[PDB]
């Protein structure tokens, strides 16, 4: 009797494009982007600051580059949420609390919060009872902390949670604090799972 869920960002709500993002890079000057992934996982932390973290692509990138064309390239990774997840989303809370559990970072979340959650007269904070991102909690998937930490601030029952997300080893460790998942594939329409 599942009364919750967590849904993952990436693949799962928002279509994602490395391709694009390592092009973006490349024409702004970072030769090596694909080599290079550090303050990733920092940022995705949210141990370092979105100012530290374009010093350090800066840094790492041996030219000074504004913020919005760091910032542009960082966000050329991120595509789109269908709408229809959306409508999804909405039609999912009259059945269940629906949180958001996210490995992101500062500049995504601004990005996705702007243009990809806007949708008609609704806004981020419409879709989900509470939006849980790694940079803002210090901690990320798959650490086990992360879930625990989840469940106890939300107040939830991990045996009444239903998580999606598209990672294997993130599921697996849900799983073993006793939460229900399911991992979509590239491209997945996960509808079909409350038909
Ligand atoms: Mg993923």
């Amino acid at each position: 009797g599942i009364k919750n869920l967590l849904i993952a960002l990436g693949g799962v709500l928002i279509n994602l494009d490395r391709e694009r993002c390592i092009e973006n890079f490349k024409k702004i000057g970072f030769q090596n982007i694909e080599e290079k992934f550090g303050i990733f996982l920092q940022q995705e932390k949210g141990l370092i600051t979105p100012a530290e973290f374009r010093d350090g692509i800066r840094e790492m990138m041996g030219k000074m580059v504004s913020d919005k064309q760091i910032d542009a390239a960082w966000n050329s990774f991120l595509v789109d949420i269908p709408t229809y997840k959306l409508d999804l989303l909405l039609k999912l809370r009259e059945k269940y609390v629906v949180y958001l559990l996210s490995n992101t970072n500062d500049i995504h979340w601004k990005w996705v919060c702007k243009n990809a959650f806007p949708y008609r007269t609704f806004k981020v904070e419409d879709y989900f009872e509470k939006t849980y991102l790694s940079y803002e909690m210090k901690m990320a998937k798959p650490e086990p902390e992360i879930f625990k930490a989840v469940t106890e601030d939300a107040g939830i029952d991990p045996k009444e949670t239903f998580f999606i997300d598209d990672s294997e080893i993130n599921c697996k460790v849900a799983q073993e604090l006793g939460i229900s998942t399911y991992t979509p594939k590239a491209g997945e329409d996960w509808s079909h799972l409350f038909r």
